């Protein structure tokens, strides 16, 4: 809906690939320059799986531009493009949540 700095990547991940260190790292880093070919990235945050604890937004990768243009124009060049053999699904997320790691 309402366009923020704040993009929300979904359909990229398993919470299998982010128990392993280098592999959460490597996906960290792949995000990170895919998503720098549309503006500079301020953060990002990747939820890691707690096996037996709830953690809201695993799943999802939660990228922060340094403006919302930025952010359209990544939500434009990453939405339905294919990522290990799925569709790219993505969605704004409220900055505040973001800050404060409120994810859904």
């Amino acid at each position: 809906g309402h366009p923020t700095e704040v993009l929300c990547l979904m359909n990229m991940v398993l919470p299998e690939e982010l128990l392993d260190d280098e592999e959460y790292e490597e996906i960290v880093e792949d995000v990170r320059d895919e998503c720098s070919k549309y503006g500079l990235v301020k953060s990002i945050e990747i939820p890691r799986p707690v096996d037996g604890v709830e953690v809201p937004g695993c799943g999802k990768i939660f990228v922060e531009f340094t403006s919302v243009f930025d952010c359209q124009k990544a939500m434009q060049g990453l939405t339905g493009r294919k990522f290990a053999n799925r569709v790219v699904v993505t969605k704004y997320c409220d900055p505040d949540s973001y800050h404060r790691r409120d994810f859904w």
